[PDB]
């Protein structure tokens, strides 16, 4: 996986310029990005795998409240730990503050298999609030400062090569339609996220991979990453302007074919 985002609580300009791959194996069954909840208004994909139904990695909800997670890559995993994709639901789905909300689920995330967790707090009143936990790196939670930020495999910010390379592309696209309707923006960052350049070497994808990324290294290394039965699924990008309007696409790979795609855009305006 990975993604990028700027935000800027406070634009002179977007809040939120959000652009992420979800990279899995193919077989998992999956729902595309559709609104949920008891009152409609949580917009996400949604995992389907038997068991786990109901989980996420990426979501935005009408009030406001928005996570991303990303797996830690792990040589071996602990296949009796609780499933990671509870985490960004229950945060769509409550009333606890994003750094409340991080500071709990660090108490709890030797439980789960590695992860990274933002959970987000858009208010146009009370100032936006994005925050940072994973249950590899430090132990708690942090409030992150307005700027463009890179999470992929590893923590947030680790200088991965694709990481490096993926965040040079995304402020060049974002630059590029400063002055442009926003339909450019999303294409140019649509086209970020399929970008298949493999960035090698990379001793710190080997160190943490060890011998289960090997065979996948030339593949993984990429922003796309296009892996035998396993690689970048879905590209979702999350606008939301300075008076709180909000795009969300998702573009998804369909019947387990490179050729086959759907794209769904959605927009709303954050509830107070």
């Amino acid at each position: 996986c990975i993604i990028f985002f700027k935000f800027d609580p406070r634009p002179v300009a977007y809040r939120l310029i959000l652009a992420a791959n979800r990279d899995e194996f193919y077989s998992r069954p999956s729902k595309l990005a559709d609104f949920w909840g008891n009152n409609n208004e949580i917009l996400s994909g949604l995992d389907m795998e038997e068991g786990k139904e109901g989980g996420t990695w990426l979501g935005i909800s009408t009030r406001g409240k928005l996570a991303a997670l990303t797996n830690y890559l792990q040589p071996q995993l602990d296949w009796q730990a609780r499933g990671r994709g509870e985490l960004v639901t229950h945060f769509l789905t409550t009333d606890v503050d994003s750094l409340s909300y991080l500071k709990k689920v660090s108490m709890e995330g030797h439980l789960y298999n590695g992860f990274n967790l933002i959970a987000a707090d858009l208010s146009t009143a009370k100032g936006d609030v994005i925050c940072y936990y994973g249950n590899r790196g430090e132990p708690d939670p942090i409030v992150l400062t307005p700027g463009t930020y890179g999470l992929s495999n590893a923590l947030l910010e680790t200088p991965w090569r694709k990481l490096c390379f993926g965040k040079q592309l995304f402020l060049e696209a974002v630059e590029r339609s400063q002055a442009l309707p926003k339909d450019v923006l999303i294409a140019s960052l649509l086209d970020v996220l399929n970008n298949e350049e493999a960035q090698l070497p990379d001793p710190a994808i080997e160190d943490q991979g060890g011998e289960y990324v090997q065979p996948m290294l030339s593949k993984y290394a990429a922003v796309c990453v296009r892996c035998p039965g396993y690689g970048t699924r879905t590209n979702t990008i999350i606008l939301v302007d300075a008076d709180g309007h909000v795009t969300f696409t998702e573009r998804s790979m369909m019947d387990k074919d490179l050729s086959h795609w759907e794209t769904r855009t959605y927009e709303f305006t954050l509830q107070s």
